[PDB]
């Protein structure tokens, strides 16, 4: 609704308002759009102003992050773009800078970004079980995520791409130690663990105590990192079969190595429909339950989505299932 036409990397006003709600479409967007999109987000937060970061830097930094993420169908960079932009949604939702200080926005922003920075597309179990490279530089203790980490902070290194050059050693240290958190917590394998953990804390949660606001910033990465049910149906749809691609390429590779297939890869065993389910009902639902006992609004923004896309996957297995039975 401008006088004039202006080049895709120059978000409109339209683009800038969309960006705070998680009904953003993460699919109308090309890489340097994207791009443009996490920029705003770190001016928009202030973060460029708290933390006095070069925007030039803030730019080659961001442009070096999505150079450093692979062309995988799911772990991609769009991915790491869906998580920023959930976080930076759940920031306006959650009213997190009343809560949050300036460091921690700095901590949940950046970790969102990087969290899945040179993903292989091979699962930490296909790592474990083939004894790859990873799995033996790590001791089996987390492989992917501590790899996403470290190759998080060698971009950082770069002195061009450097975005807490200005900031102190000891804010350093904080927002290294803070972020390296965040992207460890990030392994599945670590769920019920962290879910547990939080729960304990939510029996009387504490703002000033840091070691709850340790917990609840690894439960908001952790919630914006499988957050995609939480999008509109239209938005949210082709991320599962994006998945599945990724699933069923890693699961033929085990199968043609020799090594243990997990069932929720398994070509012959899963459907996009009864994974989602599980997924949504045991996974997405109680995690999103929690955070809404400190944040209300989250179950009429993220509950209410979920319940929508359960009842509908539901829908799409009973089609399903009378279609596997003409195929015998
Ligand atoms: C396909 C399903 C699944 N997995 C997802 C989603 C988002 N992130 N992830 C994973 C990417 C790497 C970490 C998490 C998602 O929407 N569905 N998968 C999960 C499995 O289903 C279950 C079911 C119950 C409990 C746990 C996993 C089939
Ligand atoms: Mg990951
Ligand atoms: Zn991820």
């Amino acid at each position: 609704g401008s006088h004039m036409t202006y080049p895709k990397y120059l978000l409109s006003p339209e683009t800038i308002e969309a960006l705070r709600k998680p009904t953003f479409d993460v699919w109308l967007w090309e890489p340097n759009e994207m791009l443009s999109c996490l920029e705003h987000m770190y001016h928009d937060l202030g973060l460029v102003r708290d933390f006095s970061i070069n925007p030039v830097t803030l730019r080659r930094w961001l442009f070096c992050v999505h150079d450093n993420y692979r062309n995988n169908p799911f772990h991609n960079f769009r991915h790491c773009f869906c998580v920023a932009q959930m976080m930076y949604s759940m920031v306006w939702l959650c009213s997190l800078q009343e809560k949050f200080s300036q460091t921690d926005i700095l901590i949940l922003m950046t970790a969102a970004i990087c969290h899945d920075l040179d993903h292989p597309g091979y699962n930490n179990t296909y790592q474990i079980n083939a004894r790859t490279e990873l799995a033996v530089r790590y001791n089996d203790i987390s492989p992917l995520e501590n790899h996403h980490c470290a190759v998080a902070f060698q971009i950082l290194a770069e002195p061009e791409c450097n975005i807490f050059s200005n900031i102190p050693p000891d804010g350093f240290k904080q927002i290294r130690q803070g972020m390296i958190t965040l992207i460890l917590a990030t392994d599945m394998a670590r769920h019920a663990e962290i879910m547990d953990s939080f729960k304990e804390k939510m029996e009387n949660f504490d703002y000033s105590n840091e070691e709850h606001m340790t917990l609840l910033k690894m439960i908001l990465i952790k919630c914006c990192d499988i957050s995609n049910e939480v999008r509109p149906m239209e938005v949210a749809e082709p991320w599962v079969d994006c998945l599945l691609e990724e699933y069923f390429m890693q699961s033929d590779r085990e199968k043609s190595e020799g090594l243990p297939v997990a069932p929720f890869m398994d070509r012959d065993k899963v459907t996009k429909a009864t994974a989602q389910i599980g997924f949504i009902k045991f996974v997405l639902i109680p995690m999103f339950e929690t955070v809404t006992k400190l944040f209300p609004m989250v179950e009429e923004i993220m509950l209410q989505p979920l319940w929508e896309s359960r009842d509908r996957y539901e829908e799409l297995k009973r089609i399903d299932d009378a279609m596997k039975e003409l195929q015998k």
